[PDB]
Formats: C-alpha cells, structure tokens, sequence
C-alpha cells in the first residue's frame, strides 16, 4: 500500500529537501534528531502514522502535545515547521505532515550515523487529535517488561521490535523526573534501584537531587550521546540504561530480551538490520491512504477552519 | 617543628581514630574524603592550617564558611565534629582542630585508593577567622594560569605544588555556578570556552542550562569520580577538566605546567609522590604552635565566651 516511490513523479527531491532542512537544524541543535525520530513513534502510536501529534488546539482540536508523555517532552515542531515549508515550497500541496515526520526520522537516523533505508510513502494527515488515548497508550518509563512487550503488542510490535525499537535511546536526552524514582525510593522499598549500575547512580543522584528540578536533563546515551550506534545495547550489559525500562530489557530475571540485547551490544550491523524491520514496521500502524484524510498546508491546522 | 610522633605519648592512637570515623562517615556520604581534604585546604591558605574555618559566628567571630569560596560550598563540618568528639573521648583536651583537619585530609585520601604518609603534627587552634581575607586569598575557578601561580606563590608554594595538588580534583563535586561561564558566554566572547571536549561541553549544557539553578553539581573528574588517582591528569589531555583552572593547567599556550600534567597523567606514582611532598608543604603554612593560640574543646567556638 504505501511504497517509496509514492513521490518519484509529484515531488521526486523529497527525502533530499528534508535531509536538507535537517542538516540546516543539527548547526543550531546537536539534538534535533533524537526529537524528530521520537515525534514519529509519538504520532504512530496514537491513531497511526497520521500527523495526529502535530496539530495545536484549536475550537475544535483539544493538542496531544499536552498529553503527559508529550507535555513540556516533546520538541522540534519548529523544525517540523521548517520542513514543511520547504518542502510545500517546492512540491506545493503534495507531501503530508505524517510522511514529513516518518522521512524525518529516517534521515534523523542516517545523518547520526545510523543506518539508511528506503522508506514507504503516501500517508495522509488526520483531522483530529485524542490528547486521552496519547495519555493511555504511549509507554511509561515506569512500566515492567511484561507491561512493555503488552504495550508494543496493541499496536501489532512484537518482542524484537521492542528491543531494536528502544535502541532509539542510543541518542536523545531524559529529564530528571523520568528516572528519579530509581535513585532514592524504587518501587516503595526506600532505596534506589540496584540494576543501576553504583557510578551512574551517584552521577544521576549529583544532577537529579531528591527535592531539586524535575526538568534538569541527561544524555539517554552516556556512552555516545549523539551517535546512532549499538552503545544503548552495550551500555545495558553495564547497568548503563537511563530509564527503568532501558535497563530491564538486560536485567529482568529469566528475559527472553536478554539474549536481544546482548547479540545488539556485539553486532551493531544485526542491530542496524532489526532496527530498520521495526521502523518500517511502526510506520504503517494505522496509517491513512487513498482520500481518507488531507494532505494539510500547515502541519499545526487542519485544512480551513479549527 | 611539626613531626609525626607530636602525639606519640599524649595522643597514641589519634591517627586510627581519625580513620575510623571518617570510614563510618563514608557509610553514608561517598563524597565526604572530597570534601574533608577541601577544608584542610581553605583552612590552611586563610591565616594558616590553624583551624580557622571551623568556628562559627559569634559576638565576636564573622565565620569564613560565609567567605564567597566557601558559603553554600563547603561542607562536612559535622563530620569534623565528629571526629573531634572521638578524639576527645579518647585523649581528652589534646588534639587540635587544626592537627584534625590535617589528619583528615590524609586520611580522606588514603582511604580513597592515594597515598599514605607521616603526618606532620602540632599544630595549634586560632582564637580570630577572617572572612575578607578568605575571600581575597581562596583561588577563584576564573583565574588564569598566571593568576593561579601567583596565588600559590603568596602561600609559598610553587608551580609544581600548584599542578599536584590540583589533582585533589580527583575526586569530589563542583557546582554549576563554578565552570558555566565556560558554556555560553566565555570570557565575554559569546562563544563557549574552546578547550572544553565538545561531549563534555553537551553534558555541561545539558545540566546546566542558561537560565537554571546554578547549585545542581557534577563530578571534578568526571573518569573516576571518587578514587584518588591520576585520571583527574589523563582528563585534562583530552579536555574533560571541569573548571577553567583545571583546564588551563594542559591547555595554556606555551604552559610549563603543560609538561607537568602529561607527566603525572603517564605515571601515578610520579604524581603521588608530588602530591604528598606538596600536602607536607601545604599543612606547614601559618601554623600556631608552641602556646600560641588553644587546643579547642569545640571545633566550632573558642574556649570559653564569643
Ligand atoms: C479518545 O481515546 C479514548 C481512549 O481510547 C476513547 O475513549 C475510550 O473509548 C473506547 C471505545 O473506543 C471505550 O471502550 C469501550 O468501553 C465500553 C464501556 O466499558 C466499560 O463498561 C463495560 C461494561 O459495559 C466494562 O466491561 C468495561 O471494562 C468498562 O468498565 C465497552 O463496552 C467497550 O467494549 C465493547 O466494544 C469494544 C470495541 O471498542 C469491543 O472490543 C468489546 O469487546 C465490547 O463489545 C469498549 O471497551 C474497551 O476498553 C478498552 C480495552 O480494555 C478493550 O479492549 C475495549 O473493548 C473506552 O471506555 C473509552 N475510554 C475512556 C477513558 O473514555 C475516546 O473515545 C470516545 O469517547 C469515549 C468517552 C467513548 O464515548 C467512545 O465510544 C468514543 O469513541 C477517544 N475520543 C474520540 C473523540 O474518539
Ligand atoms: C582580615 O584580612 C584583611 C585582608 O587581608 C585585612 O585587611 C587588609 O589589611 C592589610 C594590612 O594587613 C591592608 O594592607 C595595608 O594597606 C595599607 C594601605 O594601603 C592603601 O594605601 C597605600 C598608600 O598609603 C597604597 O599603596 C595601597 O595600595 C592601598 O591603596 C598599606 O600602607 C600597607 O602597606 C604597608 O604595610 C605592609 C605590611 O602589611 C608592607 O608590606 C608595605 O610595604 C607597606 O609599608 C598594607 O598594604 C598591603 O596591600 C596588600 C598587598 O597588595 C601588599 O603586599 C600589602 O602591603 C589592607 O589594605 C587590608 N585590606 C582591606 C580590604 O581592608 C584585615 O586587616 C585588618 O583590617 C584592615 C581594615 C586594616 O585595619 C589592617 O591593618 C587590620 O590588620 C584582617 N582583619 C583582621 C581583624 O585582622
Ligand atoms: C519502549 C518504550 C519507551 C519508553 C518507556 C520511552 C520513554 C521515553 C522518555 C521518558 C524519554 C525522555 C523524554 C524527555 O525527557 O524529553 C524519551 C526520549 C526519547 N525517546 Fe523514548 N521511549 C520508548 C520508546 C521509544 C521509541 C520506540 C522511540 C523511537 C523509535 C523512542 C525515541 C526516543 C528519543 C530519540 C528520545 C530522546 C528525545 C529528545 O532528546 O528530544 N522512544 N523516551
Ligand atoms: C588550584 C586552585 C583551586 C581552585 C580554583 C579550586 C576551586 C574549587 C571549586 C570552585 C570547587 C567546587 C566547590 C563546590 O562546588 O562545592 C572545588 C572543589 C574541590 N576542591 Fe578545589 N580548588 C583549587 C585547589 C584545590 C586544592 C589545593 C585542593 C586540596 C588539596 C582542592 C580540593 C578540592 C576538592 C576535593 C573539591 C571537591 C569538594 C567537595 O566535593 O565537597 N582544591 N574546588
Ligand atoms: C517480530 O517480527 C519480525 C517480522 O518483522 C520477525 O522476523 C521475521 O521472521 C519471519 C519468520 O517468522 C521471517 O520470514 C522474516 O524474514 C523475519 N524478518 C526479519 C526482519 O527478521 C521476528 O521473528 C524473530 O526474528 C527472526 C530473525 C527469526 O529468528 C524468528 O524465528 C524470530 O522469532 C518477530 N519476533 C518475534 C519475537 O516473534
Ligand atoms: C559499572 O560500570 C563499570 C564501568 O563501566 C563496570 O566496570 C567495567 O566492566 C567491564 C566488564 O563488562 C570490564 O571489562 C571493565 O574492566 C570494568 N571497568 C572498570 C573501570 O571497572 C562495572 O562492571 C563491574 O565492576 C567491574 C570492576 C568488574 O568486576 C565487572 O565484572 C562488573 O560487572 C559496572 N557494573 C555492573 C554491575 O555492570
Ligand atoms: C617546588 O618545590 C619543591 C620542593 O618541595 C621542589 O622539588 C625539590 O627540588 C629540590 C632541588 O631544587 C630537591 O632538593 C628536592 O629533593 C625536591 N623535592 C621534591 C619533593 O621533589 C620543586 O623543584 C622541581 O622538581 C624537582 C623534582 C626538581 O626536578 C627541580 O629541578 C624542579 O624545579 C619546586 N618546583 C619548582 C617549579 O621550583
Ligand atoms: C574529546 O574526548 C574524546 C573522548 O575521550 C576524545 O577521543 C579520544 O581521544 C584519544 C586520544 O587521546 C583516542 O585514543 C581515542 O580513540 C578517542 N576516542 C573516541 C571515542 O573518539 C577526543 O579526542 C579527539 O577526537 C578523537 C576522535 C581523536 O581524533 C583525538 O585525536 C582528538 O584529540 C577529545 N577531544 C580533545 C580535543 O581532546
Ligand atoms: C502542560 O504544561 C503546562 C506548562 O507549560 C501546564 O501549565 C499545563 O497545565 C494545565 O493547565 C494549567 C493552566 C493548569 O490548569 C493545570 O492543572 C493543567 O494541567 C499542562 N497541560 C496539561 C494538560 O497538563
Ligand atoms: C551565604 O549564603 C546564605 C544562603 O544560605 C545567604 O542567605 C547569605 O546572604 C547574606 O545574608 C542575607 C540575609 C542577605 O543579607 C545577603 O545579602 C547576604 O549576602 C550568605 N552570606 C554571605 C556573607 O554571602
Ligand atoms: C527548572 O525550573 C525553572 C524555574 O521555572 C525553569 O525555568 C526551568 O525550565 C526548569 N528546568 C531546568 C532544566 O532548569
Ligand atoms: C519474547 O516475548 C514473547 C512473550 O514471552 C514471546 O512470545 C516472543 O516469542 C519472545 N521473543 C524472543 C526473541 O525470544
Ligand atoms: C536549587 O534551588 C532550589 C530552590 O530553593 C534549592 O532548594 C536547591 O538547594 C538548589 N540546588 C539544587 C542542586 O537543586
Ligand atoms: C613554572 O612557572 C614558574 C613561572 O614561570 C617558573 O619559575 C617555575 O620554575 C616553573 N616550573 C616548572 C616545573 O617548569
Ligand atoms: C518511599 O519511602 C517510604 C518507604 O520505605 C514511604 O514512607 C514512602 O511512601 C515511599 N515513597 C513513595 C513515593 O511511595
Ligand atoms: C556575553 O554576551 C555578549 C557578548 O557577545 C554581551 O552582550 C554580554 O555582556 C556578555 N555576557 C557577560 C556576562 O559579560
Ligand atoms: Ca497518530
Ligand atoms: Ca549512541
Ligand atoms: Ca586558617
Ligand atoms: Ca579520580
Ligand atoms: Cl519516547
Ligand atoms: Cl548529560
Ligand atoms: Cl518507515
Ligand atoms: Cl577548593
Ligand atoms: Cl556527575
Ligand atoms: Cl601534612
């Protein structure tokens, strides 16, 4: 249904045009990347791939940017903004807001050092937004692996997809408040979380003190922090993952997504390979084709009025 | 005039004692060897190793924990405390607060994998602190590399004195408020300061943003933020030194102290023997022997009233 020649005769220098303007970005923000690819998994998991995250509040539209995954989180809609213009410029009326942010991520990824791929076309833009199901389906820091692997499955991912999809995190930034709970008082029991490894314990207690800024951020990645690579892997194997949901993915008794995580850790190209299958796999969750949907001329409205 | 054996007979046991509770200390603080040498330190450049640090205000004191170099920065005060109500119950009316600083700044660094030596020992307790000459006198973290040698030289040390105990940056914590000048807005230029590792200055940023709180704090040695060792040299030759002064010490064009660092980075030991020949050095300025001055009974007031 969707194909990567979806633009070859309509607007056949697409990729380049938003390889461009994100080249351009990366000069004023070494971590516009990392936001871009995860404005994608943030729009597919809410209703599809449909540029549903995109929209601002209107008469009509209540924005998923004030979700609680996406609230004061979420960034680079000015880019998005940026790539839509150049791309309307030149292509006027042509390419979606959902296909923008699923090339974005892909060129995201390659111009970090990632891997490249040919990606599959022709989304369309939906009219509506639903702040409720963003708060109930976008995954949680907090949650178990069990709870993980059941929140990839309602949206068709599998156990491999979650391993390859959550190497993301070899890029990108966290704030204080999505880890905290594992330095002073994990899981009600008082004391911190012993799958962190004890120096990066100490170094995330210096910068997320107990009573202190929610907001502070630290580098997902504390091994490579910009460059898409297998380090996310290998930090795990370390006790190095950020997030409790980094870190179970290695530490979980009896996991299967252990022996995932270890081959990733020794063979980036194995990772490189899962991880584009799951990327292309997350882009076409509920997408719109045909028509269904609009192709919108500001990513931010829908077509005419609120 | 100081020697070792000052406690032989008075006092047998005060080194072990000292170490023992320090090594409680460390049950629940891993950064109090850190900030227990840092008190030697401003102690001893303030009118001397005389304890003068330690009092608190009075009718008739102006304590120097307000000094700039020291309000809201040092700490362990009750650490000390600590180790002087041990030493009393022991060997009561006999060992100075000055000689527990010292005592406490080898055994800190020690007990964090450095070297042990013989203490020099027979100091005296101060009855006056003076709040503006530690301010004159503490090193500021904005000091250029011939500022930071002239203001060793006024304490009578010199520039190898300056590069190894500058490697006290070993272990231990800097806030924010110390080195952000180095991340926006360097020395009036605009621009970041060039001889920060372009990874570190993205770490720095991100957890210390423009606008934030400049009390958040990061490790001095970001390699081996809590052992005593030479990685605090081995940082400055990639530039991972936190604060201006700990970089300039490699990264001063035509820098003598250039040779020193790459030295002390290569071998441990060369560095360890500096570093105790120069703390020796160090706990000789200004004492009061003889006493002159007192023996306090309380590090915190002087015997008797105010
Ligand atoms: C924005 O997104 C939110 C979040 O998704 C949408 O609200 C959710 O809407 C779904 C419907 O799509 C609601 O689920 C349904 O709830 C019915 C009532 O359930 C309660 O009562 C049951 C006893 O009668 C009890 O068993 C339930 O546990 C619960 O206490 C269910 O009857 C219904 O089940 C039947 O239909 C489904 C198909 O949708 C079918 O699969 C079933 O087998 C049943 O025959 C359904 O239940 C679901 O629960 C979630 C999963 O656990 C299950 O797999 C589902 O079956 C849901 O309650 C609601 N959540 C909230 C917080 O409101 C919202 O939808 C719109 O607005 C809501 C209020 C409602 O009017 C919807 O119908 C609207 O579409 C989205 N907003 C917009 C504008 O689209
Ligand atoms: C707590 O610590 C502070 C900070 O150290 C103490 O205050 C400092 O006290 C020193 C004296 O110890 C003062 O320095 C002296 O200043 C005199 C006046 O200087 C001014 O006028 C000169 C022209 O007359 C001009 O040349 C100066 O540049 C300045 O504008 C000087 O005359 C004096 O120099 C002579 O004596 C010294 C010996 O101390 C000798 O070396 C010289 O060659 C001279 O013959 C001296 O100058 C010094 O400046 C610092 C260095 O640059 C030099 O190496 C020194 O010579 C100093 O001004 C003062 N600072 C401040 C901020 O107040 C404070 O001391 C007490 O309180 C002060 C107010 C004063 O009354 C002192 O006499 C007190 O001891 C300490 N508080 C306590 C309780 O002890
Ligand atoms: C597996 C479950 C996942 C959880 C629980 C999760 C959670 C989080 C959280 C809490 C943050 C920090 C947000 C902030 O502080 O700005 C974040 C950042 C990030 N996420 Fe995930 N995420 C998951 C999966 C994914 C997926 C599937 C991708 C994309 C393929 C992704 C890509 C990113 C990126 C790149 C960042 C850094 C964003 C930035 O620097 O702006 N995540 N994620
Ligand atoms: C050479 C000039 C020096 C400068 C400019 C300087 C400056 C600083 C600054 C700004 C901090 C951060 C304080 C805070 O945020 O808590 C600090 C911490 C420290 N200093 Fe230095 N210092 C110097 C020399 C020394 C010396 C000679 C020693 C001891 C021998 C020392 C030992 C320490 C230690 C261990 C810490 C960490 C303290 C803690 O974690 O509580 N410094 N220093
Ligand atoms: C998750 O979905 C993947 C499809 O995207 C599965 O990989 C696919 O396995 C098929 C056989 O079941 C095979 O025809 C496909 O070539 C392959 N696709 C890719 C991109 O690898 C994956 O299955 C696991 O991984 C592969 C390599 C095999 O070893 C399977 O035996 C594995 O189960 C699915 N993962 C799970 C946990 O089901
Ligand atoms: C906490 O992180 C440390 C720094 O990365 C880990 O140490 C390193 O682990 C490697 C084994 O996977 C090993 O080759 C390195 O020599 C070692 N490096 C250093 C500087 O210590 C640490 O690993 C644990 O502690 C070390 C001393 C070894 O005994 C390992 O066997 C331990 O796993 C990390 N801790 C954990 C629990 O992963
Ligand atoms: C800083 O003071 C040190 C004394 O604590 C000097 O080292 C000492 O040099 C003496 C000859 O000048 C010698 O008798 C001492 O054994 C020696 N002490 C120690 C602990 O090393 C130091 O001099 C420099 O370093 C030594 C090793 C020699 O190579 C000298 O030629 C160097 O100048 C003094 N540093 C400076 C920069 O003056
Ligand atoms: C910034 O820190 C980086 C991480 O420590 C430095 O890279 C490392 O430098 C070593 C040479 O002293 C070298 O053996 C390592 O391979 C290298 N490691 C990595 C992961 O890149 C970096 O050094 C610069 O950049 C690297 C790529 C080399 O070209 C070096 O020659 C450069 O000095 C540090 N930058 C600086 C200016 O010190
Ligand atoms: C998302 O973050 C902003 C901060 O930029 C919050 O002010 C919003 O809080 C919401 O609106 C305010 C005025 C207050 O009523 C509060 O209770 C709301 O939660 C926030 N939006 C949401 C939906 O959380
Ligand atoms: C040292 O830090 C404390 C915070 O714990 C400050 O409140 C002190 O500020 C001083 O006293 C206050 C009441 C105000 O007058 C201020 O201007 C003073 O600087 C501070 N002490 C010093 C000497 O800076
Ligand atoms: C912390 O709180 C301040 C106070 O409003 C705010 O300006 C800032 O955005 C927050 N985050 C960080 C990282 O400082
Ligand atoms: C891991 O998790 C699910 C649930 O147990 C399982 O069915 C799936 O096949 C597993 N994947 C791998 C690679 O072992
Ligand atoms: C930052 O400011 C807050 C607000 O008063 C304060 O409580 C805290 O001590 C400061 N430091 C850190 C590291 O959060
Ligand atoms: C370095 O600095 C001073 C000032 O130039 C100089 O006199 C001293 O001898 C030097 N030390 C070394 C080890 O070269
Ligand atoms: C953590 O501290 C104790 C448990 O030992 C408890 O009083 C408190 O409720 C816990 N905190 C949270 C946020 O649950
Ligand atoms: C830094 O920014 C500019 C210099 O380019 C200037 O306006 C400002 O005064 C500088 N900031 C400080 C603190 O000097
Ligand atoms: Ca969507
Ligand atoms: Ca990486
Ligand atoms: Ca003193
Ligand atoms: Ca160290
Ligand atoms: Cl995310
Ligand atoms: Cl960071
Ligand atoms: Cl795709
Ligand atoms: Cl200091
Ligand atoms: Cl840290
Ligand atoms: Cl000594």
């Amino acid at each position: 249904q969707l194909t990567p020649t979806f633009y070859r005769s309509t607007c056949p220098n697409v990729t380049s045009i938003v390889r461009g303007v994100i080249q351009d970005a990366l000069q004023t923000d070494l971590r516009i990347p990392a936001s871009l690819i995860r404005l994608h998994f943030h729009d597919c998991f809410v209703n599809g791939c449909d540029g549903s995250l995109l929209l601002d509040n209107s008469d009509t539209i209540e924005s998923e940017k004030q979700a609680a995954p996406n609230n004061n989180s979420a960034r680079g809609f000015d880019v998005v903004d940026n790539i839509k213009t150049a791309v309307e410029n030149a292509c006027p009326g042509v390419v979606s807001c959902a296909d923008i942010l699923t090339i974005a991520a892909e060129q995201s990824v390659w111009l970090s050092g990632g891997p490249s791929w040919p990606v599959p076309l022709g989304r369309r833009d939906s009219l509506t937004a639903n702040r409720t199901l963003a708060n109930q389906t976008l995954p949680s820091p907090f949650l178990t692996l069990d709870q993980l692997k059941t929140d990839f499955s309602d949206q068709g991912l599998n156990t491999t997809d979650l391993v390859a999809l959550s190497g993301a995190h070899t890029f990108g930034r966290a704030q204080c408040q999505f880890f905290s709970q594992r330095l002073y008082n994990f899981s009600a029991t008082g004391s911190p979380d012993p799958t962190l490894n004890t120096t990066l314990l100490e170094t995330l207690r210096n910068i997320c003190p107990q009573g202190g800024n929610g907001s502070t951020i630290t580098n997902l990645d504390q091994t490579t922090p910009d460059a898409f690579d297998n380090k996310y892997f290998s930090n795990l194997q370390t006790q190095y993952g950020i997030l409790q949901t980094d870190q179970e993915l290695f530490s979980t008794k009896g996991a299967n997504t252990t022996a995932i995580v270890t081959k990733f850790s020794a063979n980036q190209s194995a990772f490189f390979n899962s991880f584009v299958a799951s990327m292309i796999k997350m882009g076409n969750i509920g997408v719109l084709t045909n028509d269904e949907g609009e192709i919108r001329s500001n990513c931010r409205s829908v077509n005419g009025g609120a």
